[PDB]
């Protein structure tokens, strides 16, 4: 709907399971990115000039771990305040994405790689409600990001 408390619980819950195996889950996210849009590889500094996604890279792990953390925090924020607040960081994030060649048409790619990751993290605990909670948070965070991008360009 607009993030109920049982929806926020599920995001936090699946988020903690994700965090439990960063090496594994973060490698798996970039696999799902590249399965969707193989052309995206080149945008990523730690993937460029590599054949396969690295499995024990600290840069990949740090990046993909931050990404998930910000969707999960966006979802708590929506639950609690009703909105996503734009701060310096999301302003900062807009200029970096503009610097790296990210367009609005790229957002659906990372959104589906994140849904598929989480589905594999929770396994049998997956529900259509968890799915809609991550969807809402991602979508609300991208809208903020996208305008900070559109203001940087
Ligand atoms: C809400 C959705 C997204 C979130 C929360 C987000 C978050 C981030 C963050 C936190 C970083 C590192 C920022 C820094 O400290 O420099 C970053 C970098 C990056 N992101 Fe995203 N991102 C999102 C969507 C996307 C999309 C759709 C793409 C395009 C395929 C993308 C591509 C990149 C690239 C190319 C970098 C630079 C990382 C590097 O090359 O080292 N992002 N993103």
């Amino acid at each position: 709907g607009a993030l109920t408390e049982s929806q926020a619980a599920l995001v936090k819950s699946s988020w903690e399971e994700f965090n439990a195996n960063i090496p594994k889950h973060t490698h798996r996210f970039f696999i799902l990115v590249l399965e969707i849009a193989p052309a995206a590889k080149d945008l990523f500094s730690f993937l460029k000039g590599t054949s396969e996604v690295p499995q024990n890279n600290p840069e990949l792990q740090a990046h993909a771990g931050k990404v998930f953390k910000l969707v999960y925090e966006a979802a708590i924020q929506l639950e609690v305040t009703g909105v996503v607040v734009t701060d310096a960081t999301l302003k900062n994030l807009g200029s970096v994405h503009v610097s790296k060649g990210v367009a609005d048409a790229h957002f659906p790619v990372v959104k589906e790689a994140i849904l598929k990751t989480i589905k594999e993290v929770v396994g049998a605990k997956w529900s259509e409600e968890l799915n809609s909670a991550w969807t809402i948070a991602y979508d609300e965070l991208a809208i903020v990001i996208k305008k900070e991008m559109d203001d940087a360009a």
